[PDB]
């Protein structure tokens, strides 16, 4: 019994116990902001050399920083905030983390247990509020159960589909001293079923019949280091073209001939065409989000027909049962970690040297469906697509890893389309919730996770405006991030929809921008401004060559649609393609309708 | 039956119906930010001349702006945002509004009803999330019930204790067209009980026995235009000294001899002394918050004794039954609007010409307990207390109303203490939740509510850093707000607690500031910087004389405590007072302990 | 009362504090509160599409449930449809009585303990007309193996599942509907039936049906 109890924490405050448990969980970075309720914990971590503390300007900043840290490192991102407004300010990042499967462990101070439920000073019901945007939350009620709750939080956050958890820490608990022994298992952090094994064999048999297979890969494949390796091994062995979600970008080397690029609403029309014509869809760590499937009832016709005929269908490798058969019926559901299950799957799959007819179609679709757009003309502004390509081409010249974060909007889609993705965890973007303001703090967090990487925030001007105060935080953290603001002086993605569906009635979608160069100067950040085509190359080089935080502003063409586009309600292969004459007519119509204002 | 049904909305979209209902509710200002889910409503309000639309940089900005608008105008503040991150970004303002009793009506876009519950693109469970930080919320499920839900929202927000409500608007509902007639009562917006009348008579009898009465007045008295008038009438008739909460500032003219100033943790020791010695406490629209009562079991000893002896006690005029007998037992509870009940109360109260002994004590306590502090010395930095006085004195010179907003921290308390408050709805500050970042957007909203007022944001540097992007919003809205940043390069209120309780261990409470003058310039805002004593007067004058948005930065003394102070756990009259020698010793100790760093 | 009786009917609870029910009304109230209380383009198109699908069917079956009972004309229209297009009818446990079981077209109850003839017929039908039924797990059997012939028909554009359902929550909850017809099933049948082609005989289908009934008594 003495062997099962631990007394080594006796005499410590809850705060000191928190500090010790952080260490035992190999936490090397904490993002947070002080306040009254969380003071006992802040006193305990005072001048700690055991981890780096990152101080934002706003707790939303801390949340998104921790998300960026988590996406870049594969470790849980740890947040430490005070009660009340400190806690409610992390709600958007928690909801963000939930939608995108990001392991976020949020510790929020709380008013003393004697004051809870009295509408106390700086008291929020954060457990109630955050219940719908966490995998799990808890309020620690005494110091003896604090190690257990910390263990549970980290475990739940990082297993299954990763996600945010919140642990509420009353001030009197974290100030109290442990007087009793606790189970030694709480002071320490932490086979394939017959059913799954049979499903795997059945799925392999199905794939071995396929004549038009396609791999549809997502974020799940990134949650294991061997993930991308096994994905490639499968695609090579069975000779299968690979498409990814926005969140799967980097899982497959896009320079590979088998790469179909990104699928979905703004993905490649070649990818969208191929998945609509495939007889076998291998879904690896992807959840069939509504940005990807198009009109659900019209999605994957050829795979549905194949399943009914016993010669194909959908093979879904998914770790979370909630997401199995949620949107589309899986022909075979393979539950568990996709990477681990691929190890069992692949040796049952027949090696295939050639698929002449399938790959003839694939290669034809790729040739006819590039990411085309209207090029610059003499005197015109820089096109946003051209800027992205310029940044992508120059960024590879360096002998360093390149990590990209984005805001939300057109710039995000163009970044997705026009970068060439080759490495896992290099696309760090808000996809499920789609939070503007994400780009800058996510970049700081990723840069902290990866001090030797080039970290680039491709940001819209409206998105960037939302959290631009965190520039100071990059300087204070020593994070030499590279922010590129595409200045089109509009909420481009909304105006695209207003041009398309509301007859060019731009309702409150043009916000005023600060002078970004003077803003950078005020934040002690290097500033670069590119205003014309002739400055593009040299401007981007100065940007990438910088060894300090740097803000690049680029003046880009306004009222330019992201294409291709699958409009809401349309089948995944019923897309709009770029056309020069159509664009010209669209400009004329916009000009007349707005009286030349746009 | 034809007389009871209305068909006048038939043929309109939900968005157009929303627009019409705004008008019928006399909404003249909407604060919001666009996005996909709320596009049908934005299309409907496109180029509306029926109200002013205010566009922030961040939806939290919209929320706090609407709060400031609501506090300044007495009208509900209306917020219009999109789904997902648009909605979760308003959570802190809603929680803020709930704690401070602010009528906030939040309209959030939602994904189409066909997509709800599928983890859809930009879908948040905002009804679930916001349940604990709203009086009430609802999701509109068809267009026919949209007028009814809007009516209910405005009614609930503005009656009882005012508070935030949220109305969730699915995109397909707001895009759908009304095809059927609806009850005409839903297309149009909207005696004292025997029990209360008897309680009033009993309370009057109790007051007529009192020898040491005191009025404890709060935000409730401000929720009626006749409120301050009746408060004064009562105090004059029965010869009663008046103290207010932070949220009650302006309810009573502080230049009146009867004024005891603010009570509580950082209120006047004279006020705190008087309430601890009063035999009759008349609580008018105040909720006995824990910042005000001190140690609850030791609060109001003389009033408790008087009640037990049938010659005094606590008379609580409260509109919300939840807040009656929540913290302290009321001797008599008078339910309902305090102003309306005062009309019945006052004529039952005996007129009193003099209370020689009580007012002798009062006047002695006022003389011995001023808001004393260490004055400037030659070459020293400006003291934050002196700056507030300078701003207060000069601001009265103008023939205009003066409205003050604040951030949260020491500057907030010094603003409360050292301004002279004389008019209702001139103190607009976050008290219950205590949200940093509140000051700037609240000022913009108040300035929009009151275009002819001088609106001053007394802000801390850390608070201001949290939402400083909204400077651009002030320019774009044409709101000539006056922001004064007290730059002490610290989170002063937290460092005060760290000096006091954690032996000068300043754990992560010193954030780096931008260059505020270059920041202002980048935002197209006038900038003034005061760095020494000799510039104080002329700097503040330039600040107040400006006719454009203006940012004043003042370099102020660091590591200065707010005094008086009732430490947590101490009786309301067991306070710390300012002492010159103590301050000097405290400085020496801080200097040695930090090795001269502080 | 309104919420309880509209949409899919269900329970509601109203909590009545004693002081409220003892208190006396002192103020006037909106007169609309003292008194109790068209087909969308989208649904109308779905109905036409569903009728086209049924007119192609060679092995149709009606799967009828409690919803058809929530209108007095329900059973009448169910019979009118089955008679016009010559369609065998099976019901859930909760649909019993919706169709006269003495009728030759009756397949009796389907499901875990239903007629093996009914269960056989629904597994072999190319068109399933679901009328006010929610595909409960007592009825579908193994979901992934349910209605193979209807799934194949949908993929081939010659059949599928036509779901007449009043509650959107229950549409595409368990099985994908080829066409979803939202609203009251009885009201929608009035629009549906005249678009359906009259059929006098289905010799091969009903030969199978009658054989299954003979070999699968209780
Ligand atoms: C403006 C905008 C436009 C967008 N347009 C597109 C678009 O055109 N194309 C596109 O693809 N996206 C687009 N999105 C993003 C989209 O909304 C989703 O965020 C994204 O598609 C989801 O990708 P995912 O399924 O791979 O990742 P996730 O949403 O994270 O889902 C991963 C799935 O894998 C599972 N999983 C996790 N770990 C494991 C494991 N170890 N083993 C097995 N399974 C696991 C998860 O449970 C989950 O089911 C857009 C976003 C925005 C803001
Ligand atoms: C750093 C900091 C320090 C603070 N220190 C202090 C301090 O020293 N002193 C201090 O006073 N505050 C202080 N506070 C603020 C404090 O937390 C509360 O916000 C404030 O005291 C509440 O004042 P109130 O009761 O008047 O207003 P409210 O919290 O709004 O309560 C008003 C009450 O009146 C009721 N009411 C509303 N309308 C009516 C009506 N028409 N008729 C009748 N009743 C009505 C309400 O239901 C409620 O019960 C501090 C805040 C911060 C951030
Ligand atoms: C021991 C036991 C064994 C059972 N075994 C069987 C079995 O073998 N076979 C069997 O059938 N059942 C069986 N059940 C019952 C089964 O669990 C379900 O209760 C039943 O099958 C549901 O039938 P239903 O879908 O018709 O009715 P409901 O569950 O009431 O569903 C009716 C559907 O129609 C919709 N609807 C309602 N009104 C309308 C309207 N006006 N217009 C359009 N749609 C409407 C509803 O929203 C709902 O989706 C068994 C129960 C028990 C206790
Ligand atoms: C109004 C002054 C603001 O400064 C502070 N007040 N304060 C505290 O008041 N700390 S506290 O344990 O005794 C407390 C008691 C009752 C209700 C709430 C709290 C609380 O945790 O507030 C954060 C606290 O810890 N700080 C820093
Ligand atoms: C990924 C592109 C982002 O741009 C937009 N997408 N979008 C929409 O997709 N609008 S939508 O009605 O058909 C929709 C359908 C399913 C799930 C969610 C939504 C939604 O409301 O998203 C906001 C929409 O309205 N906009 C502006
Ligand atoms: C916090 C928040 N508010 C609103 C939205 C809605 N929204 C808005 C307003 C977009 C326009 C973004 O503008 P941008 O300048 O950042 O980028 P682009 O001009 O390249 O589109 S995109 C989008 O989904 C959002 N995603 N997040
Ligand atoms: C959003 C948020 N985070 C944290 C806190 C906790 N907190 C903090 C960090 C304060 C210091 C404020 O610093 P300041 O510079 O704005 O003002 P002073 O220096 O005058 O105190 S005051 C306070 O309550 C808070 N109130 N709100
Ligand atoms: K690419
Ligand atoms: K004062
Ligand atoms: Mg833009
Ligand atoms: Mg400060």
């Amino acid at each position: 019994k003495e062997q099962l109890m631990d007394d080594s924490f006796i005499g410590l405050t809850g705060g000191e116990i928190f500090h010790e448990m952080m260490l035992r969980h190999k936490v090397d970075t904490v993002f947070g902001y002080a306040g009254g309720a969380i003071l006992p914990v802040f006193d305990a971590i005072y001048n700690s050399d055991k981890f780096k503390f990152v101080l934002p300007r706003h707790e939303q900043g801390a949340g998104h920083m921790a998300e960026g840290y988590a996406r870049a490192s594969g470790k849980p991102g740890v947040v430490l905030v005070t009660s009340g407004p400190g806690a409610t300010n992390v709600i958007t990042p928690m909801a963000d983390a939930l939608m995108d499967g990001v392991p976020l462990v949020v510790f929020s101070g709380q008013v003393p247990t004697t004051a809870i439920g009295t509408d106390a000073f700086q008291e929020a019901d954060i457990v109630g509020i955050s219940r719908s945007c966490t995998k799990w939350n808890v309020m620690v009620k005494n110091v003896a159960e604090l190690p257990r709750r910390i263990n549970e939080a980290f475990e739940i956050a990082t297993t299954g589909r990763p996600g945010p958890v919140l642990v509420d820490l009353p001030k009197d608990v974290t100030a109290s001293i442990l007087r009793e022994s606790i189970p030694i298992n709480t002071t320490l952090p932490s086979a394939v079923s017959e059913f799954t094994s049979e499903a795997i064999k059945r799925a392999a048999n199905i794939l071995n019949k396929a004549k038009k297979p396609i791999i549809y890969a997502g974020a799940g494949i990134l949650n294991n280091e061997q993930g991308p390796k096994l994905l490639k091994e499968l695609a090579d062995k069975a000779n299968i073209p690979v498409t990814t979600t926005l969140q799967g970008l980097g899982a497959f080397d896009q320079r590979d001939p088998k790469s179909l690029d990104m699928l979905g609403m703004h993905g490649s029309a070649a990818a969208n065409t191929a998945i609509q014509n495939a007889d076998c869809i291998i879904a690896l760590g992807a959840r069939f989000d509504d940005r990807v499937t198009g009109n659900i009832s019209k999605f994957a016709p050829e795979a549905k027909l194949a399943a009914s005929e016993g010669r194909g269908g959908i093979l879904h490798f998914e770790i979370s049962p909630k997401n199995i058969n949620k949107v589309v019926e899986a022909t075979e559901a393979i539950e568990g970690d996709v990477t681990a299950n691929l190890q069992s799957f692949i040796p049952l799959v027949d090696s295939i040297e050639n698929r002449p007819e399938w790959f003839n179609k694939i290669n034809e679709w790729k040739k006819k469906y590039p990411y085309s757009y209207q090029l610059e003309t003499p005197g015109s502004l820089i096109k946003p697509q051209t800027l992205i390509k310029e940044i992508s081409d120059q960024a590879q010249t360096y002998n360093k890893e390149v990590i990209v974060t984005t805001g939300v909007g057109q710039h995000q889609m163009w970044a997705a389309q026009h970068f060439t993705w080759t490495q896992p965890r290099t696309m760090i973007t808000s996809g499920g919730l789609g939070t503007m303001g994400y780009g800058l703090p996510a970049a700081i967090g990723a840069q902290v996770a990866k001090p030797d990487a080039i970290v680039i925030d491709i940001d819209g001007d409206a998105s960037f405006n939302m959290t631009l105060t965190e520039l100071s935080s990059a300087v204070q953290a020593g994070a030499p991030i590279k922010v590129c603001v595409l200045n089109n002086e509009e909420q481009g993605m909304v105006t695209q929809w207003q041009s398309l569906f509301y007859e060019h009635r731009y309702s409150h979608t043009h916000q005023s921008n600060p002078d970004f160069m003077k803003l950078a100067e005020s934040m002690n950040v290097k500033g670069i401004r590119i205003t014309n085509q002739q400055e593009l190359k040299s401007g981007v080089k100065e940007f990438l060559d910088a060894t300090e935080p740097v803000l690049l502003e680029v003046i880009v063409e306004k009222k330019v649609p992201v294409l291709p586009m699958v409009p809401a309600g349309k089948a995944l292969d019923d897309f709009i393609l770029w056309d020069a004459e159509v664009e010209k007519q669209q400009n004329d119509l916009r000009k007349e309708r707005t009286g030349g204002k746009y």
